[PDB]
C-alpha cells in the first residue's frame, strides 16, 4: 500500500488488523479511532513493536548486458508502538500514542546497474497523537485527535551503467570519430557507477487531526467511522550530486549536478488522508468477529519534488499515484480467562497505476494472513503476540531506460504488553 504501515499493535496485526477502531481489547486501538475511549473504564497502557521482515527481489537485465537482478531490496524494520488511555469521567476521556503511519526502506548495492533509479531510499515517520472522546449516550461516542508529524528522510541515487550506455551510443554515432566525441566518451565511461548522482536527506514536523464516531448497538456488536487527515511534511533539507555542473541545463533526464556541493533543498512530501468504516461482532462469549474496508487517498501523493532557495527544481520524480482500498476480516477466540486467540485476512490495492511503478517503491497488490495469540496474567497484565505472513504479486516495472521485474512477500512478528491500573 504505498509507503502507508498499519502495524500500530501486536494484536490487530494477529487480526490482519480487521475491524480496527470498531474493536477495544487493549489500548491500541484508540490511536486508530479516538472515539474507542469512551470504551476504557480506566488508565490503561500499552506497548510492544512489529518486526516487518520483507522479501523484495528485483529481476531484469539492461541494455548494457548487465543484470538488473536485486535481491533483498527492502531492509527489515521495527516498528515501535506505545499507547496509554485515560477516562476523565463518565462522560469523556482521552489518550495520547505514539506510532508509525508511513515508512519505507529500499537498498541496493551503489555498484547496481540501475543505480540511477536504485540506490537508496529511506522514510522515518512518527505519528505522535493527542485524543479525547466523549459520550453521548449508551450507543453514540464521538473522538477528535491531533496529531504531530516526525519525519526522517533520505535519498541517494547513483550512476548505474549509465555512463556505459552513453559511450556505447556516442561510439556507435559519427560523432564517435571525433576529437569532441571521444572527449565525450572518455568522460561518459568515466562515470563510475557507484558515482553518486544526486542526494536528499531532511527532517521535517508535520501536523494533522483525526476524528471518529463509534456507534454500539449493545456491549458486544459496535461500528465505527474514522478519518485520517493529511498530513504535508514541508522538507527544508540538504540536495547534491557529485557529478561535474558541465553536465546541467542541456535537458539530460539527470538531478541537478553540483560538483558535489551541497546545496539547500525544499520538498513537500503529502501522507494521504485516511477513511475507514469498522464492525465488531461478539456473536458468542468465546466468538467474535471483525472486519473493516479502508480508503487510503493516495492520488494526494503525486511527485517528489525537491527545489533550490532559487525555485529552480533539483530533483523530481512522477509518481502519479490513485486512491487505493484495503479490506480484512478476521475473528477471535477467548478461551478463557488466560488465553486468547486471534486469525485474520486481509487486501489491500496497490496505489501505483502499472505505467508510474519504479523500483524505489516496490508495491504490488497485498493478501494478508495472520494469527495471534494473548496470554491474561491477571485481569490487569497481558501479553500480546502476533505474526502475518504477506504475500504480494510480481509485476512488470519499465522505469527510465530499464525493464525490471518484482516480486516480495513478508513475515511479521510482534509483541506488545498491556497494563491497565
Ligand atoms: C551538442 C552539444 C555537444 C556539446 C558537448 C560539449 C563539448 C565541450
Ligand atoms: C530535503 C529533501 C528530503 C527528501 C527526502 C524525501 C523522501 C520522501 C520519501 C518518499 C519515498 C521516496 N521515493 C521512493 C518516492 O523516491
Ligand atoms: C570538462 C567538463 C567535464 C564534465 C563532463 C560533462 C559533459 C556534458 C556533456 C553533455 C552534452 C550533451
Amino acid at each position: 500500500a504505498g509507503f502507508q504501515l498499519n502495524e500500530f499493535s501486536s494484536s490487530g496485526l494477529g487480526r490482519a488488523y480487521s475491524g480496527e477502531g470498531a474493536i477495544a481489547d487493549d489500548a491500541g486501538n484508540v490511536s486508530r479511532n479516538p472515539a474507542l475511549i469512551t470504551m476504557f473504564d480506566r488508565p490503561t497502557f500499552s506497548a510492544g513493536a512489529v518486526y516487518i521482515d520483507p522479501d523484495v527481489n528485483i529481476s531484469g537485465t539492461s541494455p548494457s548486458g548487465r543484470s538488473l537482478k536485486a535481491d533483498n531490496i527492502a531492509p527489515t524494520e521495527w516498528v515501535p508502538n506505545m499507547h496509554f488511555v485515560a477516562p476523565i469521567n463518565d462522560q469523556f476521556g482521552w489518550g495520547a500514542s505514539i506510532t508509525r503511519n508511513y515508512g519505507l526502506a529500499t537498498e541496493f548495492n551503489d555498484t547496481y546497474a540501475g543505480g540511477s533509479v536504485g540506490g537508496t531510499t529511506d522514510l522515518e515517520t512518527m505519528n505522535l497523537n493527542l485524543s479525547g472522546a466523549y459520550r453521548l449516550n449508551n450507543a453514540w461516542s464521538f473522538g477528535l485527535g491531533f496529531n504531530a508529524v516526525y519525519a526522517r528522510a533520505k535519498i541517494e541515487r547513483f550512476a548505474g551503467d549509465l555512463g556505459q550506455l552513453v559511450a556505447g551510443q556516442i561510439m556507435q554515432s559519427p560523432a564517435g570519430q571525433t576529437q569532441q566525441g571521444q572527449a565525450l566518451a572518455a568522460t561518459a565511461n568515466g562515470i563510475d557507477s557507484n558515482t553518486k548522482i544526486a542526494h536528499l536527506n531532511g527532517n521535517q514536523w508535520g501536523f494533522g487531526w483525526n476524528a471518529g464516531i463509534l456507534y454500539e448497538l449493545d456491549k458486544n456488536n459496535r461500528y465505527a467511522l474514522t478519518y485520517r487527515s493529511e498530513v504535508k511534511i514541508d522538507f527544508k533539507g540538504n540536495y547534491s550530486s557529485d557529478l561535474n555542473r558541465a553536465f546541467n541545463n542541456y535537458g539530460l533526464p539527470i538531478p541537478t549536478a553540483t560538483g558535489g556541493a551541497t546545496q539547500s533543498g525544499y520538498l513537500t512530501l503529502n501522507l494521504p488522508e485516511m477513511w475507514e468504516v469498522s464492525g465488531y461482532n461478539r456473536v458468542d462469549p468465546q466468538w467474535a468477529i471483525h472486519y473493516s474496508l479502508a480508503y487510503t487517498s493516495w492520488s494526494q501523493f503525486q511527485q517528489l519534488k525537491a527545489t533550490s532557495t532559487s525555485g529552480d527544481t533539483l530533483f523530481q520524480k512522477h509518481e502519479g499515484f490513485k486512491d487505493a482500498y484495503r479490506i480484512a476480516l478476521g475473528t477471535t477466540y477467548y478461551y478463557d480467562d488466560n488465553w486468547t486467540f486471534r486469525t485474520g485476512i486481509a487486501f489491500d490495492d496497490s496505489p501505483v497505476p502499472a505505467q508510474n511503478r519504479s523500483i524505489s517503491i516496490p508495491d504490488q497488490d497485498r493478501f494478508w494472513l495472520s494469527a495471534g495469540t494473548t496470554y491474561a496474567f491477571n485481569k490487569d497484565a497481558s501479553v500480546d503476540v502476533g505474526v502475518s505472513y504477506m504475500h504480494g504479486q510480481s509485476v512488470k516495472i519499465n522505469e527510465g531506460p530499464y525493464q525490471f521485474e518484482s516480486e516480495g512477500k513478508a513475515w511479521l512478528f510482534g509483541t506488545n504488553f498491556n497494563y491497565a491500573f
